[PDB]
């Protein structure tokens, strides 16, 4: 009962991770996935905890393990770094996550994990605020002030999240898609034709539109959009367009989760030739897509 039989809820989740790490060929650390749970696995246990897995183009798929909650402030940042997850690089990344919480308040976060390397992310989510309270933060890249007439005309004025990304060295913002036009299979081609990415078939432009969530991300190396991201939540196994691509397929049928029933999260990625790739998250204990449509105000489907 070494990983299985009678057992604490967070050595079931650790068990589950690195059977779907193993399934997928994810790479991974025994050392990093042990740092991890010693300082987060009780979070892991008792909030809104997912099993993501990510499919980049040639390359082996990517297995994270995240979690946000409820909380003002943001109580990863202490324990990944007595933890030692989280040390300086002498660069922009070190001080955002803290100048996010000062800047806007928050009513929750969030952190994420690469099981073959550590922390990758913190999330900061706010109530949704306009996009300007954003140019607020000293140290976010000059790229995302330099953006203000795109996001406009994207009807990107809604801001739902930020988060860091202290391993490539870049910074997402969120934003709300509640604008009727975000409704439509044309925005989602303009918006992908304005940065010269790649516009996905029909049959994903027909899921696209049903998105209540856009990523942007932004970097200190380049003045331009590095990728974007629309995530579609699907309430069960069944609903994933598993037909769309055979990791989608996989994932929904054979992710684990502690609820018998669990819903998912998919972020179709866009970008110039890397960027273009899918994301998928098993809503583990059934908290995460009921929280990502009322942060949306959304009724569940
Ligand atoms: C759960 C929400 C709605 C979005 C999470 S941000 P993400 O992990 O998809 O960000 P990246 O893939 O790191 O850009």
């Amino acid at each position: 009962s070494a990983g299985a039989g009678a057992m604490t809820i967070v050595n079931r989740i650790r068990t589950d991770v690195v059977n779907v790490a193993k399934s997928f060929g994810a790479e991974y650390s025994e050392a990093v996935i042990d740092q991890i749970f010693q300082g987060f696995g009780e979070k892991f246990t008792n909030t809104g905890f997912a099993i993501r897995v990510q499919n980049k183009r040639n390359q082996k798929v990517d297995c994270n393990i995240r979690y946000g909650e409820a909380k003002e402030n943001c109580l990863a940042w202490d324990i990944a770094r007595e933890s030692g997850l989280l040390s300086d690089q002498g660069h922009p990344v070190d001080t955002l996550i803290q100048e996010m919480f000062q800047a806007i308040p928050a009513i929750a976060y969030g952190a994420d994990f690469d099981i073959n390397y550590g922390l990758v992310k913190i999330w900061h989510l706010p109530k949704i605020v306009p996009v300007e309270e954003a140019f607020k933060i000293p140290s976010l890249p000059k790229s995302v002030n330099a953006h203000i007439d795109f996001f406009k005309k994207y009807h990107l004025d809604a801001l739902c999240a930020l988060t860091v990304d202290y391993r490539n060295k870049s910074t997402n913002l969120y934003f709300d898609a509640h604008h009727p036009e975000q409704r439509t299979t044309q925005f989602y081609k303009n918006i992908l034709q304005s940065q010269q990415f790649e516009v996905p078939s029909d049959e994903v432009l027909e899921i696209l539109v049903n998105c209540p969530e856009i990523a942007v991300t932004f970097n200190w190396s380049s003045p331009g959009i590095e990728r974007m991201c629309f995530y579609t939540a699907f309430v069960n196994r069944e609903t994933v367009p598993q037909h769309i691509n055979p990791v989608l397929k996989k994932f929904a049928q054979e992710a684990p989760a502690l609820l018998d029933n669990p819903g998912f999260l998919v972020g179709w990625s866009f970008g110039p030739k890397k960027g273009t790739y899918i994301k998928i998250d098993v809503d583990y204990h059934g908290l995460v897509v009921p929280s990502f449509f009322h942060m949306h105000n959304l009724p569940l489907p």
